[PDB]
């Protein structure tokens, strides 16, 4: 059993769609990126604005906080990929290589690399401190909407507008497996924290798969909308956020949809805090909504 | 997904614990039995008292409405088993045979028999119109708390204080299979409407099994209290009612507990109406509580 989630706090300040959200490893603050071209750092406990980081010239599509270093990484529709030093509160590195808009990113848990995914149909692997390109993961035939890393092989998983999922060999920089089941564009991928399974979302279905080869488990059906985000906690609460503002909460193992949250409406990104007691959403109505168990 | 259930109406009138509840085939009214020794007929739409049937000298433990005839059957701790003619609103038949308190009953869907279960460790099969004993189902070593019928073999299923479930051959009047898994007294049995599976409840676990031989499927864990009742609808909503007043709602197939309803507290019996839109509970606080989807 998972207790229901209820709206606790609504955080405003952005002047356009909030496209991305991430929580720092120490759980003290969270970061958001927006269509207004800004990155904002908010205090988690209070919901107050700490800092506003400027530099992007188009929508900020991805934000992530480093565990290894006091860094924050961001990416945008302006093709820019930046490393922000959180001790100096300024950009220290630019990762050049994407041919068009950068849609998302992830950090590798064991290798000091940043992985970005783009409208250019690639995912790119960058050495954090030297900015050097490690590999350009080419194989998708359309925009790569989502990318996730893990320590175990396959180390990189991508979801694409080509309606496929690719499982990559990080060392060789090659596709190990291509999963074609989704009938429509894949915009979200989530890895279960126990490392045995993962899920992907498209309007036709949310699909659950087994590592390492991507054996299909089951469909999580009922969220008949454009799925923008998928996030899961250690307790097994899977959250699917849709472009029409709807949010479905599921039990990971059973695939059962336990809660349906009602809603320019839309949910672009979801994240749990480090304690997993708070669910933070980034929405089209220019706000961040905070949910807690009740 | 199953929408949550919320309290819609509270029906009072009984002067003691409400031990049993049943809905008529035409869905116009429902019947309850109580520790105050009365049987009450209430209008379903309004919740108003229609008739009060008197005759039992101890707690009424079971009530059921016939589909074949305009009859209502009742049983009690006074060892009495009665057939009430609903056209005349009076007792027309007494079924004699139980050696002690009668705990429950059920009607067979194809054979014109009434089945009762008792403190005497038996379940008894009675021909409705002649009152003749068809079979005395002996095999349990303690009180038989619950009994259910079905057209397919095994036609009769009993749950006992001996911690076992017995699957019976109605024709021979013999046990086909004895299920011993429960560590504690079994007080509730429910048959899934599709006829492939069934469930049983004890404080240690709610267990789900396959027909015809009772192959164990899974445990529905988390309702750590004395389970008095189990009821399921065609949509897959399983309701478990406890002696401490707690009610857990589950998805039948997955076994996932989706809702936990808070509470002399106690739930003795649960029943869905014919439309399955209403959940009616019979409680220790002397009331009938009506729940609807919200
Ligand atoms: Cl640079
Ligand atoms: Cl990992
Ligand atoms: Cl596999
Ligand atoms: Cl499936
Ligand atoms: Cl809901
Ligand atoms: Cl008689
Ligand atoms: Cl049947
Ligand atoms: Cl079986
Ligand atoms: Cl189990
Ligand atoms: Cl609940
Ligand atoms: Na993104
Ligand atoms: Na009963």
């Amino acid at each position: 059993w998972h207790p229901p989630w209820k709206l606790y706090r609504v955080i405003s300040g952005h002047l356009g769609w909030v496209r991305c959200i991430a929580v720092e490893p120490g759980n003290q603050w969270f970061v958001t990126g927006s269509a207004d071209r800004t990155i904002k750092i908010w205090d988690l406990a209070s919901g107050k604005l700490k800092l506003s980081l400027t530099g992007h010239i188009s929508t900020v599509r991805g934000v992530i906080v480093s565990t290894r270093s006091p860094y924050l990484f961001s990416c945008g529709e302006d093709k820019q990929v930046k490393c922000w030093d959180l001790e100096y509160n300024k950009v220290i590195r630019h990762y050049h290589g994407h041919l068009s808009a950068v849609y998302g990113l992830d950090l590798h848990p064991t290798i000091d690399v940043l992985v970005t995914c783009s409208r250019d149909s690639t995912a790119r692997i960058w050495d954090v401190r030297t900015k050097a390109s490690v590999h350009t993961l080419s194989g998708h035939t359309n925009a790569v909407a989502t990318v996730r890393c893990q320590a175990a092989e396959p180390q990189i998983i991508t979801g694409s507008h080509d309606t496929t999922i690719r499982l990559w060999d990080l060392v060789a920089g090659k596709t190990r497996v291509t999963l074609t089941n989704h009938k429509k564009s894949v915009r979200a991928v989530v890895l279960h924290p126990r490392h045995y399974t993962f899920a992907s979302g498209s309007p036709d279905n949310i699909k659950q798969w087994k590592f390492p080869d991507g054996s299909f488990i089951q469909n999580l059906s009922g969220h008949n909308a454009i799925i923008n985000t998928l996030t899961v906690n250690s307790d097994g609460v899977l959250v699917s956020g849709a472009d029409n503002g709807t949010m479905h909460l599921w039990d990971w193992r059973t695939g059962y949809n336990f809660q349906r949250v009602h809603a320019e409406s839309g949910i672009f990104a979801c994240a749990f805090d480090q304690s997993e007691s708070r669910l933070l959403t980034a929405e089209a109505d220019k706000t961040i909504k905070v949910y807690r168990e009740d």
